[PDB]
């Protein structure tokens, strides 16, 4: 029924200070979509994310690869952990994005939630309707 | 409700010869997550496809961007214009991809649809839970 229900894994994060290729390794190797980029100062906060969608076009702009990562990178489009899974849906289909970062009350980075655990589980396609 | 209903774009394709970015050019000029690689001989008959998930891995492992992209590509994996969308459904579950290339009964590509088409709609959630 909520967020953090549907939450499969740690977060796959890096620090805001990381590069380009830094966060295009740090995707491949996690088999994963998006990159949460946290705070210098404090880890839990994120404060951007990062996609291959990103990289990708950075790629075909010839951009310096081994360059810093955040000008690329967008603020966080987040979710609570303890809000009701469809909330998370509708945000990925009005923000035309297919990843909402999940945080706690505090505003702490708890995981990231894909339009692929949404769609794949018949109990959910039905709430969602 | 099949899956030529909700085709909405002519396929995005390059030939098998293009390289990988090449690929990643077309890919970010359409605004799409997949480019289907069609035959030397014939353009219709879709041969592979490239996702930027691969162009992804090609940075990542510092490959020669400017190689080709059939071997960071896959094999078509397809569902029929005549089929319907609860299987291109189906199939992005099972493989784990987020696409599925659409073809018609001789095997020709007509389009391509995703994830995104399949979700964001409640006439089409409604019906991916009815199955
Ligand atoms: N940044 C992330 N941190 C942790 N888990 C993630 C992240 N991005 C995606 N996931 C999960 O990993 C799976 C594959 O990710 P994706 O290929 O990006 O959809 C999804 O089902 C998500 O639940
Ligand atoms: N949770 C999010 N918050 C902010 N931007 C996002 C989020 N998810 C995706 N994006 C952006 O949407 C584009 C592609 O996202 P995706 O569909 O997740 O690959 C990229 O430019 C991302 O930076
Ligand atoms: N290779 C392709 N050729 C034509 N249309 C596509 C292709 N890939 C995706 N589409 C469609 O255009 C949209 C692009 O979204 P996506 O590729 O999922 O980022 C999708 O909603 C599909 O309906
Ligand atoms: N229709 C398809 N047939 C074969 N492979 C695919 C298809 N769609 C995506 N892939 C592969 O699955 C991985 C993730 O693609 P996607 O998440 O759809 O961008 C990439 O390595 C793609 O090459
Ligand atoms: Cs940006
Ligand atoms: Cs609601
Ligand atoms: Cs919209
Ligand atoms: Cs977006
Ligand atoms: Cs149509
Ligand atoms: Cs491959």
């Amino acid at each position: 029924i909520r967020t953090s229900e549907l939450l499969k894994r740690p977060p796959v994060s890096l620090p805001e200070t990381a590069t380009i290729r830094e966060v295009a390794t740090e995707l491949a190797k996690n088999r994963v979509g998006l990159a949460v980029l946290t705070a210098r100062d404090n880890p839990k906060r994120p404060v951007a994310v990062v996609s291959e969608r990103d990289i990708l076009r950075a790629v075909a702009q010839r951009l310096d690869l081994d360059g810093p990562a955040m000008p690329i990178a967008n603020s966080p489009i987040t979710v609570l952990d303890t809000d009701p899974v469809h909330v998370a849906a509708e945000k990925m289909r009005r923000h035309n994005i297919r990843h909402v970062v999940v945080v706690n009350k505090n505003g702490e980075l708890v995981g990231v939630l894909s339009i692929r655990d949404l769609c794949f589980e018949r109990a959910i396609l039905l709430e969602l309707a």
